[PDB]
């Protein structure tokens, strides 16, 4: 897992056939998958297929070893300990598990604080908890670009029980000052939860630097892994507090008809046969990312955002999110005046340019901006400035087409 | 179905069959190349998120994801909207218990079997503890046979009944049709753990009288890991509270609240295991080409010869002696040898089997044993393999 010499983006594109067929700017929805990751999964399926849990036999020994290796690889990627990594199906499961597993700690009137730009998965579970338990759900103030008011964050966070924030917005591309928010939460004694679904694999994600108590991410996005695998980081300090929401096979020490005994993390939290192929694929993605380097990925994406946003300004096409590109990830949301985003996306698709349109599972963002949705181009290290120029040529013809 | 030799033409698609004698199918099945091919095709050729995005990749992924759900629905006799994707059976079962929790009142009763896998036991125990419910177990014998009279007595007044279709530790095939009729007569919710029956024999929600049913793609259906199914009968759509909510489960949201969408999306939070659903559908299509009939027949042959062969060697084996009630699972013990040791020796001969409690401690405690060695099959296993196995077991037993 060390960086290698390589040409970006050429050397990455070589491993991804779809890059030869379409201009894929829908990375926020899901990334394209490199051949080495598919080969790693295929190897499991065809060469060492077996359940884990240290079955006596050789195949289970090899699957168990690779599963464990994958969990270590994920731990190392985010700066956590092996035992603090739990595998889930996606970020959404991970976040819901936090709310279910911590539900018992709240008293009527306690406070939960989040941002107004959260993806539905990092809003709904907290709304349900607040409604059921009579809690206060408060939102840090921010502007239409996604920039949070840190003075308001300090006020809001004081006396909060739990703070949940996204690292990067999937609709705006704003990169929040998570390290600062985490500091405020820990200085105020609040539990700090981070939705890293749009940051992981696109920039540094480190639990210690973020002051995270819980952190969630999805394999299928930035990390260039498969679908059906997500991660939930649980800081060891919460092992005596967090109630496993899902229990059963693989989570126990002892069981009888009258009760049962739970084992230790991380198995205590992983009920049933895990997504063994998916964890292996994710580890593979992470290794692939490590070879490239998160610094190269960040830098490439910034070049793409810079040219895209500048192009759109030359076309008088309004774009959303921060103007300071230092705080803008590889996501450019925009709109063509007079045209519904779905129509724009359709035109782009006719030109083999894949973008997403709509509310992006972020209705409160759309409502705050007073818009119905946006068109969204989102990048990864394999996207090229040439593709951005094709895109801008198409948007130019669209715009002139009135 | 397609004309093919069993097990030879299935074996041709599973390279591992050339390396080992795989008798740990109840843990997980081996995966045929066409299932891996279907998933690779998704990853390399139409990789995208679903939810009907405008772009062509999303249109194709969405089409294939919907197709996969229909294939699953048809495999178990359900409707499209009643099929919810989960990571595995365990998640499925946990979701039932969490999603129905609100309907219970102190003193209501849940009934299950004493042979349940932990995943079909612990969620009920927890629910019973949290809410102050009665959790009762149907009496039965050491072979796995339930006492249907006692079942009648216990199910009366029950709010919810949960049973496994087939035991992963004993191989017993329960009278699920009969139990479900009883449950429905008594006004109880009927939940079925089909993890061990799916892909090995017919599983039909209408015949079983299921209100909820769970299974795992990685077992009998010859699908990938990380994909499970939770069937929710339409009658419960507005009763079942979705335990996981978020992306993809809504019609509208605002800072002050939300409204959920319709099933099945209402119950599937976040990006689904698209790859895994497509793989599972591929496995179900592969199974269907073989035909469940031919699967069940091939397995009965292997069990018959195995159980006869062990009888010859005076090696005790567990579960029903009546083979019509005995699935493709044979648990046993070699007297004077711990099951892990038997498994290790077998492993030396390239025969893969599992040993231990099989996530069924109550079975082991009921039988007065520490665990068992367990050989389990699928349609790709052969009688020649069983003979090789019996050969190794004979030599072993002979080391008096």
């Amino acid at each position: 897992g060390h960086m290698a010499s390589m040409r970006i983006p050429e050397d990455v594109r070589k491993d991804i056939p779809l890059t030869n067929e379409v201009i894929y700017f829908d990375n926020t929805a899901t990334s394209l998958t490199p051949k080495p990751v598919v080969e790693a999964m295929d190897e499991y399926y065809l060469k060492y297929r077996a359940n884990v849990h240290r079955g006596v036999h050789r195949l289970s020994q090899m699957a168990t070893h690779k599963y464990e290796e994958s969990r270590k690889i994920v731990a190392d990627f985010i700066g956590a300990k092996f035992e603090e990594i739990v595998f889930t199906k996606n970020t959404s499961e991970s976040l819901n598990l936090v709310a279910l597993g911590l539900g018992h700690i709240f008293k009527r009137g306690d406070k939960i604080v989040t941002t107004p730009y959260e993806h539905h998965s990092d809003l709904l579970p907290w709304q349900r908890l607040a409604t059921k338990l009579g809690l206060k759900l408060e939102f840090i103030e921010g502007d239409d670009e996604g920039n949070l008011d840190l003075s308001d964050a300090e006020k809001k966070i004081k006396g909060a029980k739990l703070v949940a924030v996204q690292h990067v917005s999937n609709a705006l591309g704003v990169i929040h000052e998570v390290e600062e928010l985490g500091k405020i939460a820990k200085d105020e004694g609040a539990i700090f939860v981070v939705d890293a679904a749009q940051s992981a694999g696109h920039m540094e994600v480190n639990v210690k630097k973020l002051h995270a108590d819980f952190l969630a991410f999805s394999g299928h996005k930035g990390p260039m892994g498969p679908t059906g695998i997500g991660v939930l980081y649980i800081r060891e300090e919460f092992f005596d507090t967090f109630e496993p929401p899902l229990i059963g096979g693989g989570t126990i020490e002892d069981v009888s008809l009258d009760g049962y005994k739970l084992t230790e993390p991380p198995e205590r939290f992983e009920a049933g046969t895990p997504n063994i192929g998916g964890a292996i694929g994710l580890a593979a993605g992470i290794r692939y990312i490590e070879r490239i380097g998160l610094g190269r990925i960040e830098r490439q994406e910034h070049k793409l955002v810079k040219r895209t946003t500048e192009g759109l300004d030359e076309l008088e096409v309004p774009w959303y999110g921060p103007r300071n590109l230092k705080k803008h990830a590889g996501v450019v949301s925009f709109n063509v005046p007079g045209l519904h985003p779905h129509d724009v996306a359709a035109i782009l698709d006719d030109h083999s340019i894949m973008v997403r349109s709509g509310h992006h599972c972020a209705l409160p963002v759309m409502k705050k901006l007073g818009i119905n949705g946006t068109v969204r181009a989102s990048f990864h290290v394999y996207n090229s400035l040439e593709e951005v120029e094709t895109f801008l040529g198409v948007m130019e013809e669209l715009v002139k087409g009135l």
